[PDB]
């Protein structure tokens, strides 16, 4: 058991370091098409703006 | 030495889920800003246009 322990400790925390840097990977993701929708927003809301 | 891995696992746990939102939660008030800025672009414009 000695032995085993430590194995699974580190192959606890390997899968932590891999799914903790996904979870921040999908924020920035996220966060890349929420602001480029914002662009194409913005774009559509100008071509109103200046045809009125 | 599992208790102190899985510890020290749970507050970088702890972490990742509170960047998922400081991530997002910029991006929102950039998405906002993006558009509210397309707002004073297309209104000077068509301001503009009207005085000319």
């Amino acid at each position: 058991d000695l032995d085993l322990a430590k194995a699974s400790a580190t192959d606890q925390l390997k899968k932590a370091k891999a799914e903790a840097q996904v979870i921040i990977e999908q924020a920035n993701k996220r966060r890349s098409q929420i602001l480029d929708e914002a662009k194409a927003e913005a774009e559509q809301e100008r071509t109103k703006i200046v045809a009125q």
